[PDB]
């Protein structure tokens, strides 16, 4: 009694090929301010900033000139993965027996 | 009994070949204010800053020029993978029997 | 009674080929302001900068001129992973009993 | 009764190539504020700065001019990994038994 | 009853061939203010700067000029890690049995 | 927001009396051969005798003669547990607040 | 945010009588061959008696004559537990606020 | 934010009693041939005995004979716990404010 | 923020009386073999025997009288744990302000 | 922020009553024939009698006559604990404010 997964029994001549979560020719970007935290029972005043901010509590005035340019954000760019002949493979298996 | 995962039995004449959480040719950027963080009965004023700010708790005036360019974030690019003939496998298994 | 993970079990001749968190031509940026850190009553009042900042408790003025270029941020460039002929593999196995 | 991993049992002509978390051709960058770090009863007033800041705690004017470049964060490039015939590999194995 | 890791048992003419945390070709850089620290019941002002600052606690005026270039920050390059014929390699194992 | 059990919140003058896998008066008589074992590839040949016993592996005769009285058992009396006036309590709880 | 368990918050005047696995009066007897053990790969050939027993591999004649009694096991008696005026009590609270 | 157990918060004139895993006029009697034991690839020939035994490996007559009594086993007796006026107590509390 | 155990915060006037594994008037007669034992890779021959036993490996008669009384075991007795006024307490606590 | 365990905080006028693995009139017997004992790669031929045994490796006759009496075992009597006006305590805790 086989209890199995990914995988093969008995067959003989068995090939078994597995990618699992595999990146190839990728690209990824994250940005994430906040990711897997745990808050018991506290008392925060976080503040992040991307970019230009002008922060105050207690102020009088607040002036922000943007004349020029404020460029951000999370950007990914996979561009001509496979140029050519190439070869970009995952979890390829075979049995070859010719005669 | 045989209880297995990403693999074989029996099977003679086996290959087993497995990738897991593999990269190849791959631009990962992450940019992460807080990742896995506890906070158990605490108590902060945390403050983070990707760019130009002007902070301040009390003041009277805040003036923020940008005349020029702020440029910022999380940037991943992947070009040009594979150029070429080329070859990138992962979890490549076989059998070759030829008479 | 064979238990087993990433691999095989009998199989006369048998190859097994494991790769895991393998890494081939990976450009990894990580820009991370706290990783796994554990806060147990404590008070803090942290503060980072990347870039241009402006800080001030009590103050009566701040002026914050950006003329120039202000460029920040996480950055992972993955170019010409494979130029020409090559060969990237990961968890290649095989049998030849070529006659 | 045999209990395994990323290896193989009974299996004459057996060969096992495991890689685990390896890295070729590889570029990481971290830049990390805080990581795995405990607080238990304290009291802290950290700042990091990464590029240009101006600071004080009471003051009267405060002025920042950026006329140039402030260029700041984390870089990762990995470049022709493989330029030419070439050859990365990690966990590869096999049987040959030709005739 | 054969409990193992990483590894065979039984196979006459077995390889085991393992790479563990392996690095080839690898360019890592890390900038890190604070890895494994521990904080119990204590109470600092630390302060860390990369690049230009202008710190004071009492002031009067504070002038920052950056008429120039600041360039900061963590920087990992990977090129050419093989050019021409060429071999990287990790955890390569074989039997060869031919007539 | 009160998450709780086996108690109160609010409630000025509360008593909580909580009795849990108490025992009062209690015979208890437990005859047990394996109680919470485990056995991986393991081969074994118990045997247990509550009584008279006439054990081989090989032999010609065998004569078990019983003429008196075999007496065996798990046994558990719980006589007059509360002879008398007598008082017997668990999680007894009130408030008296009589003028 | 109260997460509490077998007790009270708030309740001025309030009470906690907690009695977890308490015995009082009570008769536990436990007869256990094997209680909470692990085999790994062991081979054993265990045997207990309670009584009497004729034991042998290889023998050619094997009496066990019982004439008499052969009196065995686990017993618990618990008789008489509360005898008179009497108090048993467990987990007993209580405010008493008479005017 | 409290988070508790087997108590109380706030609760001005606040009593917690907590009796865990107590005994109080107890007959506790275990007979027990193996409790936590471990074996890891050993090979025992174990064997106990309580009562009348005739044990061999290798012999030509066994004869055991009881004319008497032969009496064993795990007995536990908890009689007339409490003879006369008395008290068992486990985990009493209270608040007594009388006027 | 208050996480605790078996005791209180807040609660002008609180009182805390734990008892924990606590035994009065308690008859405990433990007879174990084996209690907490590890066997790796050992190969013993053990034999206990409690009363008569007529052990041999190699022999050629073997006989066992008992005319008599063989009375062997684990015995417990808890009798007349409190009698006549008398007073058994465990984990008790009270706060008394009467006017 | 208060970790704590059997105790108490704030609370003006606390009492801390914590009785931890207390015996008052116990009788407490063990007879163990192995506790916590290690073997590792350990041969023995280990033997315990308790009473009347007749032992041999090579033998011809074996007698064992028991005419008389064998009494054996772990034994344990609490009797009578509290006689009279009496008192045991354990983790008494109070406050007393009477006017």
């Amino acid at each position: 009694m086989d209890v199995f997964m990914k995988g093969l029994s008995k067959a003989k001549e068995g090939v078994v090929a597995a990618a699992e979560k595999t990146k190839q020719g990728v690209a990824e970007a994250a940005g994430k301010t906040k990711e897997g935290v745990l808050y018991v029972g506290s008392k925060t005043k976080e503040g992040v900033v991307h970019g230009v901010a002008t922060v105050a509590e207690k102020t009088k005035e607040q002036v922000t000139n943007v004349g020029g340019a404020v460029v951000t954000g999370v950007t990914a760019v996979a561009q001509k993965t496979v140029e050519g002949a190439g070869s970009i493979a995952a979890a390829t298996g075979f049995v070859k027996k010719d005669q």
